[PDB]
């Protein structure tokens, strides 16, 4: 089994809470599906795992994350990907990569500028 | 199980205009990188320099040599050990904007809609740790 994992910034492709893809998140996409289609395998699997950073409410994140992994989803399905090979779920708050760094990042700016690796969509491919 | 993380960083923020020196700017992103690859499991890493298609294939070629190994340098002095990294330039090929960009004026127009073709890519090779 040899996955490749790939990053997206939540901060791009969506505006503040919302979890419509913006025009510069289709775009982002669009060149993901480019790398992507470079290669022609026999099967394979797609999972798309969203993310926020740490602040608010977490029922609200969690949601968020999830209706943005699926909004992420249903574009590269419309791009080409069979829609019973790749899911969405949403992670929330969870497995931040920032780790610790920014626990002690006090003024509410600087914290979500400290937390903005957090705001993600992760996309891990199997072929 | 063998699996390849990839990070993509911008060439315009790591690098002045036809520079392949890192402004600091670019090592700040480098810094913020090292720090999530330093919780990856160990290993090794390839560092890839991409330009857009604008100038001399040979001159692209050479400056995309350049970054990459900028870029490499930086990270083995964060503590990515010398002999689980390297540099490779990809010069003007593989871009990611597809034919987005095919037909597009004047040049200041073209230079920006060519930018996410200016990167640099970083690819993390491992193996999942088991028993």
């Amino acid at each position: 089994v040899q996955t490749k994992h790939f990053t997206l910034k939540s901060d791009v492709l969506f505006n503040f809470n919302k979890s419509t893809l913006k025009p510069e998140g289709q775009q982002a996409l669009d060149q993901l599906y480019s790398q992507l289609s470079n290669l022609d395998p026999k099967d394979g699997s797609v999972v798309v795992l969203g993310f926020t950073d740490r602040i608010g409410s977490d029922a609200y994140n969690q949601g968020l994350s999830e209706k943005r992994a699926q909004s992420v989803v249903d574009y590269l399905i419309s791009k080409g990907i069979p829609s019973d090979k790749i899911s969405a779920r949403g992670m929330g708050e969870s497995n931040p990569v920032t780790g610790n760094t920014c626990d002690n990042v006090k003024p509410r700016a600087a914290l979500i500028d400290c937390l903005a690796p957090d705001r993600r969509v992760e996309i891990e491919v199997k072929g």
